[PDB]
RNA sequence: ACCCACCCGACCCGUCUUGAAACACGGACCAAGGAGUCUAACACGUGCGCGAGUCGGGGGCUCGCACGAAAGCCGCCGUGGCGCAAUGAAGGUGAAGGCCGGCGCGCUCGCCGGCCGAGGUGGGAUCCCGAGGCCUCUCCAGUCCGCCGAGGGCGCACCACCGGCCCGUCUCGCCCGCCGCGCCGGGGAGGUGGAGCACGAGCGCACGUGUUAGGACCCGAAAGAUGGUGAACUAUGCCUGGGCAGGGCGAAGCCAGAGGAAACUCUGGUGGAGGUCCGUAGCGGUCCUGACGUGCAAAUCGGUCGUCCGACCUGGGUAUAGGGGCGAAAGACUAAUCGAACCAUCUAGUAGCUGGUUCCCUCCGAAGUUUCCCUCAGGAUAGCUGGCGCUCUCGCACACGCAGUUUUAUCCGGUAAAGCGAAUGAUUAGAGGUCUUGGGGCCGAAACGAUCUCAACCUAUUCUCAAACUUUAAAUGGGUAAGAAGCCCGGCUCGCUGGCGUGAGCCGGGCGUGGAAUGGAGUGCCUAGUGGGCCACUUUUGGUAAGCAGAACUGGCGCUGCGGGAUGAACCGAACGCCGGGUUAAGGCGCCCGAUGCCGACGCUCAUCAGACCCCAGAAAAGGUGUUGGUUGAUAUAGACAGCAGGACGGUGGCCAUGGAAGUCGGAAUCCGCUAAGGAGUGUGUAACAACUCACCUGCCGAAUCAACUAGCCCUGAAAAUGGAUGGCGCU
RNA sequence: CCCCGGAGCCCCGCGGACGCUACGCCGCGACGAGUAGGAGGGCCGCUGCGGUGAGCCUUGAAGCCUAGGGCGCGGGCCCGGGUGGAGCCGCCGCAGGUGCAGAUCUUGGUGGUAGUAGCAAAUAUUCAAACGAGAACUUUGAAGGCCGAAGUGGAGAAGGGUU
RNA sequence: CCUCUGGCAUGUUGGAACAAUGUAGGUAAGGGAAGUCGGCAAGCCGGAUCCGUAACUUCGGGAUAAGGAUUGGCUCUAAGG
RNA sequence: AAGCAUCGCGAAGGCCCGCGGCGGGUGUUGACGCGAUGUGAUUUCUGCCCAGUGCUCUGAAUGUCAAAGUGAAGAAAUUCAAUGAAGCGCGGGUAAACGGCGGGAGUAACUAUGACUCUCUUAAGGUAGCCAAAUGCCUCGUCAUCUAAUUAGUGACGCGCAUGAAUGGAUGAACGAGAUUCCCACUGUCCCUACCUACUAUCCAGCGAAACCACAGCCAAGGGAACGGGCUUGGCGGAAUCAGCGGGGAAAGAAGACCCUGUUGAGCUUGACUCUAGUCUGGCACGGUGAAGAGACAUGUUUUUUCACUGACCCGGUGAGGCGG
RNA sequence: GUGCCAGGUGGGGAGUUUGACUGGGGCGGUACACCUGUCAAACGGUAACGCAGGUGUCCUAAGGCGAGCUCAGGGAGGACAGAAACCUCCCGUGGAGCAGAAGGGCAAAAGCUCGCUUGAUCUUGAUUUUCAGUACGAAUACAGACCGUGAAAGCGGGGCCUCACGAUCCUUCUGACCUUUUGGGUUUUAAGCAGGAGGUGUCAGAAAAGUUACCACAGGGAUAACUGGCUUGUGGCGGCCAAGCGUUCAUAGCGACGUCGCUUUUUGAUCCUUCGAUGUCGGCUCUUCCUAUCAUUGUGAAGCAGAAUUCACCAAGCGUUGGAUUGUUCACCCACUAAUAGGGAACGUGAGCUGGGUUUAGACCGUCGUGAGACAGGUUAGUUUUACCCUACUGAUGAUGUGUUGUUGCCAUGGUAAUCCUGCUCAGUACGAGAGGAACCGCAGGUUCAGACAUUUGGUGUAUGUGCUUGGCUGAGGAGCCAAUGGGGCGAAGCUACCAUCUGUGGGAUUAUGACUGAACGCCUCUAAGUCAGAAUCCCGCCCAGGCGGAACGAUACGGCAGCGCCGC
């Protein structure tokens, strides 16, 4: 009572009917792999930005003013 | 709508199957019954009520119950279930930070008073601001009905990510507190595991589907256990009764006679014994394998048979009862039942195994494959499938993304091919070189002294190869990129790295058609069936081959009708709601049979076995002056080809062959003379000869001929059994 | 520079269907195969129940037959005629023991076979009369036979129970 | 096998013809197993009287071995109380 | 089956039944008996082997050896050590128990073989007999004979795949519904068939079923699921029937018995896996009294060896009839 | 002895098991867990009991660093020493070695030799590989420590890379000032967490011997034994070439070394139909068909002088025997014959027969197995079921049209039939040295078959015709009867036998073949046009049946009612 063994005649024709996909591409991919010592230290920089708020703010304000000096000598 | 007639079609329904009209199974016909139900646990989706709550279970109070064993109600309105908090094996522990100021060395750490109060980035349906544009019967001013709104936002749900917090475990270190200053308790930073938190979503009832346990869609076993009933049949033991003609052989014992000496021996009788013989009744059943074999009969009949005084037959009573009895032993008998009787119950035992499964229409619609399983007739899991939806975009003047597709650049191969004058392995033959020895060898006592030979040597050559060889090396393919998730700037953070620097992460700002054509896309639940396949173009394995077994891509049949191939799974065309007109595909147009009933074109073909359209149902090597063409080489006026006609002599019995070659079984040889001409010869045939007889030319007829290959059609090769098939008639 | 209780118009900003069971009506475009299977709609069918039709019915209910008229793609349904004699149906909802062509299905009935196979084991019957509507089978008479005293004879036991 | 006493109507029916193939009996010239797996079936012999009876043997048998002759009727004779 | 030969048992026994008991069968019995076997009359013979599997004998000369008991540690549960019954191991016997009876080398004045000697796995290596058997693949072995012809029959040979001595060998009178071969007579078994008889079958008066049945029924070829009554192309087909007939309906008869599958059974066997009745042995209780004797610890405790009594308990007899001084 | 424990024995008895894949199953193997090269069609993936193989190990170094060298082989040299002992020089892309099978990789290495060592240590995750994207095993970068080596860069957490291995539960060991041991406290013990081990080779993991011929059940043509189907290796048969055999001479007859085809009359191969059954081998009987022709008819070629015998064609019309043995299919033998040719039809033929041997159940022997039992080993005895249905066929009534009937006939169509041998003359002739030895036409007849028939003969016989008889019965004689037809003789009629007898046919077309005339091809030629002879072939005549076929002729309803046919309309 031998039967047949292995084949892939039908199998393409049922893998392309639901329509083949490339995997799901979201952008900010997530960081499951990485080097634990650069995640650990990532994790340190995402922590102490929380420093120096008044320096970032104080300087995109002056960058406020700079282009606003640079749009009054242009017009 | 009843019957009949004609044309075309039309094999009998259900099922197992790759395939059914099947010489596969079920099936005379009709009426009634007849097979997916009910409870519980869940899961998902839907309907309703309430909502961080929900439900009244159970019970109690009202109505004596027609309607009722209904309904209404409850400091029981929550005892309790589920949810609202999870994580550890457990002791246990247990989900919030940020901004401002002050005190300690701001020491990224500890302690005090107010605020925001549940983080941030990207994509995010709706909403808000919204410059400006579009006007009116005329120019300005201008509150208003408006629409489109460039641009910017707070951003619902949801997704991706980065953070933060809780519990378990691990690493590095420090600080705080006391009723008992301890093997006390708590806290920090960073990894990692959880079914967690991150301003709830559940509870209760009802409906649909799916998975189960239950009889579980229905019918079905071979079985097992428990408790009883039978020895009227049969098996054996016991008790008490009944029965078994007539003949044959003649055991012991006994009598008499004869022969001899007793010893004894013969003869003639009598006698009636035998698990003795023929044979009746009785008992049983060898042979005809006779009769019958839906019988006289669920085991009989006829002839022929074995036995018939003892291990004989038989009635009644009685005893042995089922894993037991009993057996002159056959697993035989034990009530037509025996390799474990019968009746009832468990029991509607189980079955991956057969069969069947009951109304219509519409829409969608498969698989025989991956992995695992004592798995190969089956399940689980992915795949294929259906339903329920959600999130967004809009032919209403204004599209992000996605492909069995191509292109533009960029890499991958090691297959076809080709090569081995390149490597590895095989393998052919010459040529030149004492590389270097050796064996059969020849001249030599020997010598690399002359001749060559092969085993292993070299140098350039040459012939053929390799799925498990390869320098090369395609075609077809396989991934990538063709932008807003992209570039260009400015600045913070880092405990990583660090001569300064790098690298990564956060912010803020500026720039849009990112090659061709076509698409409206993304996503979450349940979820049946399937897990036996088969065929075909191309590639290919094993096999002599197979309508054989097994593979790769693709398409079909299965699941599919229709036109054609005469018939028909898979071939060609083409996919299907019911029709009318027209036009075709594939096939055809003498008749069956719709259409060439064209004054069709050009040739080939004669078959005493003609030939007639993929699969496909039949043919080969070889041969033919049968016939039609082509290729090559010759000769013909210096007067062809066949057709009547003169000849095969001499050196030469040349030369090995003695067993015979003056041509003669055969082989190295292989030219002159006469010359017009005979090749040291093509045959007839000889112990050898002799003789007959073929190149060349003349006398006669006077222009197309000869030879070898090769392609068409036809013929031989070519022989099977019922009468036989281009489908038939037939057709030149 | 006026209102349409009426400019009178291919549009009436004055109320605004004949067209609206909005679970309805209407207008375009594309498509239509199907087993195993899945889903949806049934104004398809059976039975019973709560409502509903001032429903039907001895001036004829259900059931059954029909060479009649029909409708729906279909499941099926509505009438016409005949039999029948006592209950029955439509709609909104609920519930189920709810649709048969098969299962060597269960029960019941009936065909072809078929007026067929068969009524053939043990030798054998024949003539006249009686009875009767009726004689091959009854009876009587006569003839011929068979069982042949281990019988086809005369009586018991087991068994049957009135034979 | 036939008859007497006793019993019966030929065994779930009869009539007409005498086809095949059957079932049960028989008979066949010549051959005698040549048929067939196989003398299967069928066929020969068979009672009694008088002779005669082998091999072998457990000395009992084999044995009715094998193989011959005779068998009727009528009329007598002899013997058997 | 008689004959033959074994095994066990002297009664608190042998074999066996029984859920059970001072239970029961043999047994109303006693080795000339009962129970379990093998072989199968008479004659003759029954060879060798105890290595294996069985069975059986004794043995403090003893490897393993459970429970109970003994000693040591601890707070104890617990652990350790010695002792350690039967049986398995060790040692004898046993084949009329199951059974087995092969190879190698040397060696005889022709060759060949081996009367003789040594060894193996494992203990001897087929003895007397017998045979191409009911037993022999080759094979239809070879020879003689029976025949015209013999794979048959009989008689011999042994090289015997794979004979063989109570898993009995050989012979053998009589007997056998046992199996084969030949001969005499005989016959339809046949050449080669023929005829007659009775009952059927045929027709008729009366009575009258059953199996089976998708629809039903004429063939050739093709294809098909690969042997068609139906499809296609041809041949063709004409009402209703009777008596036969065995070619077809892959005719009927029964869910193939053969072969396979099932994680389906049953009968049986054992060196399968778990168990169990019975049986043997050890310990505790029923279970008392005395005598001497040995061992261990140690300066009373334990293991105990046999004998004596009856008082528990068991057996036998009686009509419980004279038992002890 | 009893009651209760403990140990041995225990198929007397009980329950249960006896894997899977498999060109059917057992036996043989693992394709059952893995690894390499190929298959494999240039990403990956890809099957078979496809090929070559390998594995369940080994290593205290063969792991990890650092340093120095180059390996195999070849040439040249050197005392023993040669082809291989040891020393040196040169060439030396790896042609050696790296533990193993293979592939890849590697030259101041990944090889050899040294020096030091234990990264072959502990603890979280992530990823790859078979994959469902689950495990296990193996591997890949990292992270935190502690280390080794080196001067450092760095390298190393096993083997140069691809395999060398294993869940739940149970047990054992190790670790924490770890948790519980349920009223509280201590201790022993026990249970927990994590890591390692004790193993499931059927390798994602039951604990498992056989037999059944006494067998049973649910199924399968998913799967065999038969036949049928595809193929033809094999079996059988036929060609192509032509080195040779044949006194010379390849081809009269043969034919090596090679090669091309047919058949399903043999065995193989596959599993397409059948397991809710298709009766499984032989022999007997009987019919039809094929030719690959043994004989007969007609011919051609011979190493054909005659006789006899081989090769080849047309050709299946008619024949192909009786037996011993064996169940035989086959086989061999004896005899006859003209010759004793080969086959098919579900390996033709069991509702036709037989049952001989396969292939049930009972037995005996031999071998194997402890045993039950097995043995294409041998022997023995072993129930052969049903037609009355439809078709086909054999016979028989019939049927439709001819107005109805009868006589006489024709004919389409269908079947078909005759075959073979011996003796005499030819003729002891042709021929031949002889030995030997024909043929045509005639004459007489036989074999097989067919169709009849009973004058004779033989059989049958129940004219129950006639005698003779056994037993019984009617009183005896006579006449008879019964005894399933009493027996035995003879026997009428009728049936019947190659057991008696009679009869059995002629043409036409032509095949093979031999020819005529005569081209093509101014020659020749059976052929191309034409023409002749020509046979068991074919067809018809003879014979049998007579069509949903006709023909000619006769009579056609006087009756007690009637009714028909021709003619003019
Ligand atoms: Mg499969
Ligand atoms: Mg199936
Ligand atoms: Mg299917
Ligand atoms: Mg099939
Ligand atoms: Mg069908
Ligand atoms: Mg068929
Ligand atoms: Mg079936
Ligand atoms: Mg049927
Ligand atoms: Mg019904
Ligand atoms: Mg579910
Ligand atoms: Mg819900
Ligand atoms: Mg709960
Ligand atoms: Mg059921
Ligand atoms: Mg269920
Ligand atoms: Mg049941
Ligand atoms: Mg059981
Ligand atoms: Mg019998
Ligand atoms: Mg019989
Ligand atoms: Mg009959
Ligand atoms: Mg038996
Ligand atoms: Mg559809
Ligand atoms: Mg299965
Ligand atoms: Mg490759
Ligand atoms: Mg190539
Ligand atoms: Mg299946
Ligand atoms: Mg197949
Ligand atoms: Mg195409
Ligand atoms: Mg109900
Ligand atoms: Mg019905
Ligand atoms: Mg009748
Ligand atoms: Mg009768
Ligand atoms: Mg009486
Ligand atoms: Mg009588
Ligand atoms: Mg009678
Ligand atoms: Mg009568
Ligand atoms: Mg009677
Ligand atoms: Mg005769
Ligand atoms: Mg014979
Ligand atoms: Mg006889
Ligand atoms: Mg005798
Ligand atoms: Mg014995
Ligand atoms: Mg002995
Ligand atoms: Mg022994
Ligand atoms: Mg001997
Ligand atoms: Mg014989
Ligand atoms: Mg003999
Ligand atoms: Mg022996
Ligand atoms: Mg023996
Ligand atoms: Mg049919
Ligand atoms: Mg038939
Ligand atoms: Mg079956
Ligand atoms: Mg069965
Ligand atoms: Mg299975
Ligand atoms: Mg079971
Ligand atoms: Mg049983
Ligand atoms: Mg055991
Ligand atoms: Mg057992
Ligand atoms: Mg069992
Ligand atoms: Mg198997
Ligand atoms: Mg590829
Ligand atoms: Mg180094
Ligand atoms: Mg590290
Ligand atoms: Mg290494
Ligand atoms: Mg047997
Ligand atoms: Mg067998
Ligand atoms: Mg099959
Ligand atoms: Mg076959
Ligand atoms: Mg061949
Ligand atoms: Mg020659
Ligand atoms: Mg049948
Ligand atoms: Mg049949
Ligand atoms: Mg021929
Ligand atoms: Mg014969
Ligand atoms: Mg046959
Ligand atoms: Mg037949
Ligand atoms: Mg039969
Ligand atoms: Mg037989
Ligand atoms: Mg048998
Ligand atoms: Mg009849
Ligand atoms: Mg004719
Ligand atoms: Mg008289
Ligand atoms: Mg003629
Ligand atoms: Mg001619
Ligand atoms: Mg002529």
């Amino acid at each position: 009572a031998k039967s047949k063994n292995h084949t892939t005649h039908n199998q393409s024709r049922k893998w392309h009917r639901n329509g083949i996909k490339k995997p799901r591409s979201q952008r900010y991919e997530s960081l499951k792999g990485v080097d634990p010592k650069f995640l650990r230290n990532m994790r340190f920089a995402k922590k102490h930005n929380k420093k120096g708020l008044k320096k970032m703010q104080a300087n995109n304000a002056k960058a406020m003013a700079a282009r606003a000096e640079a749009i009054k000598a242009l017009v």
